[PDB]
């Protein structure tokens, strides 16, 4: 019985902290693949910076859902976060594309929210993910499109050597 | 006959209206809290500074409000504003659980407007109230209910003493 | 028994809050008149601007009341506002005339409550009124009395053309 | 089959690509007004300017929509660009009237597009409008409003005299 | 009749405002190259800055023959402007011929168009074009040029691997 | 088979790879006691800021882990987060003293891997630990033993004033 809660649906409550935990594991992933493009026999700083930067912007993301969280007066829940799902990512591309795909799944589970609080009447909550979530997605989707296409653009024979020119003309180091 | 209305519902209109009233007439009540704390056998400076900073704050609510109107086509009409609920509001916490309730009122109203908006298909109304309304009264209620739970942390037989300490820690002054 | 109450009449505390009420009705007539001149059909912003800088005036009236009223001890009383006495006020001649009177009726309030003081031999409520009120309003009512011998001397069949001027040369935007 | 493409309507795509027309056609008629009163018979100045810029705003506005279909994966189709309505505008009150309309047919336009976005569920659309198009608009047209208001003001017998005031005392130049 | 109106034949008039259609062609075909370079599947940015910064240049440009037809007394009559080639441009190489293509149109339309003042005796035009037109246009084709030849040198079975450099290495991002 | 691998055995690869994994629960701890101090039913905000910067020291820790794992030619393998072991931690003393419970369960774990990297002779790893690891370790544990005991002295019958002066005058905010 929260003093403060005002038409906040206990299922946005708990479909919020699906989210932090789907953020939460989307981090983690970006932490794994950051250090994995650290290790002396892949070096690709550009490529690990990509993904470290990403990870702390994941998990701005899940710091800013908890504070809306205590906001509206929800309770924080937390889950085990699942390990990301490989240990070895490949190289730039196959990387990029794994990234592509969990950005793509969060994208959706953005959307999911926003239609469950569209559902529910929550206004607040659909100005929350329109101003700090839903163009932030589409930019960074966009971003790796483009990313994906150059390095398709540097594929074929020889891949190796257009890896390492899109390390260090394109991506920061 | 306005030349430069367009999508704008008599209904809104009217809600605006009625909703600029509530504003001023909150004002008004914060207006009174603040003075009543400044009374010789009150004296909480960091309490008066804090309703006299939100009656300022509803003032500028019901002028963004009237701007709106105007920019939209819509005509202000003005009735009389009820005076304050009391003369007195009791201690701290008697004062911070009206200025609570006051806030809740606000925000249904809000949350009512943004309702009949979204009824009439207005996207304009329903961008202007999430852009100067609905997060900031979230903020504020929040504000508030951590105050309230401060205050409680520090009743109890000398309620006094903790009434001190609160306006003195945690008010500005 | 306030224990700060020293030569101040309950009547002087009673028409001070009086006072106050025709104050805070005065710059409710202001917020009108500033946002009738704010219209898309009427759409005068130095005219509006003159208004709701008036309206700020007399909230500083208001709150210096009260703020006094506490110094002596007295308590503060609100009563109900009562809304402008037009929806709709015409020109700005026609607007002028009618902050004109407003002014003349504030002016012969703080004269009646001067009076008042005087009767009950209370110097420190003649030196306020005197330090904060009365030379404002005689400075305030010549202004506008110039503003309305321009607005006739501009007046005639081309009445509109100087109505656009004496906003444009005259006022502030 | 765009790589980046999630929730993104062809309706939508289709319809952002008939907007982008729209913004082209507008431009190109404020290019058209803009010169008009560069003429030596018209001469000015002042309004010529506001037209200019105008110009200026809807080219940001097609450039805004571009950059937002390619950032959904949506794909520019462009087709011919329709002359202005008019060689000539007449004087400021028909051209400012003539740029009223266009507004509104614009204002209109963005309005079906958010009605579009929202029956397809897409909240990004949404926000894109109401960010950078729905507020710019309602604040240009009440501007408009205000303008022909002050130009009716100093309409009739001396209208000549009026529209050079107009343009040398609310128009920058 | 023009006032102003001195030596300025009918016939350059007119092909000035055939020049200006021209020009918005032109530049809205630069418009198109630009977005299609900032596709996600296309993604060279620094190709399509530098055709987006050419759209920009012949807006220059029309504005500048609309600015000197009024000059002169003229009178600006605009025609409908047709789409560009193309919904497609294909890779650098293919879009950069198709830019050469058509600043080698422009650079005719600007010969004819001098050639024709040349046959009235119209010194103003030709110092017009000579300062402002012609050698820019001999640059631009010559910096064209510059790039195809690089492109060409880029070209081969990693051709790929060469626009990529290209758009890195040469162009401006 | 990693080219850079030198005196770095397996058994304190696999050790840093199960801290690493302790310091990624222990953050995660950390982040839990900081939003829920951050409940408008609980409201200390500087205890918030206290457990908040706490989950960031940790991140720093296992990300320091992590960088020195590739360094060393090690392999980081990344196993399931488990949750905090509570949902909601009681007071101001409840919450620090699990805190303490936790950092001595990680200083525990830090002197088991000097211990393993000692009887493995790898100096290495244990200049690593004793710069990063064991003296801050030392540090925070002091501090929380000395806010432990500041806390014991503000207990007793009113605690809750206790627990509100601690939060005001002794953390951060």
């Amino acid at each position: 019985s929260s003093q403060i809660r005002q038409n906040y649906s206990t299922d946005v409550e708990a479909a919020v902290n699906s989210l932090v935990n789907l953020y939460l594991q989307a981090s983690y992933t970006y932490l794994s693949l950051g250090f994995y493009f650290d290790r002396d026999d892949v070096a690709l700083e550009g490529v690990s910076h990509f993904f470290r930067e990403l990870a702390e912007e994941k998990r701005e993301g899940y710091e800013r859902l908890l504070k809306m969280q205590n906001q509206r007066g929800g309770r924080a829940l937390f889950q085990d976060i699942k390990k990301p799902a490989e240990d070895e990512w490949g190289k730039t591309p196959d990387a990029m594309k794994a990234a592509m795909a969990l950005e793509k799944k969060l994208n959706q589970a953005l959307l999911d929210l926003h239609a469950l609080g569209s559902a529910r009447t929550d206004p607040h909550l659909c100005d929350f993910l329109e101003t700090h979530f839903l163009d932030e997605e589409v930019k960074l989707i966009k971003k790796m499109g483009d990313h994906l296409t150059n390095l398709h653009r540097l594929g074929g024979p020889e891949a190796g050597l257009g890896e390492y020119l899109f390390e260090r003309l394109t991506l920061k180091h």
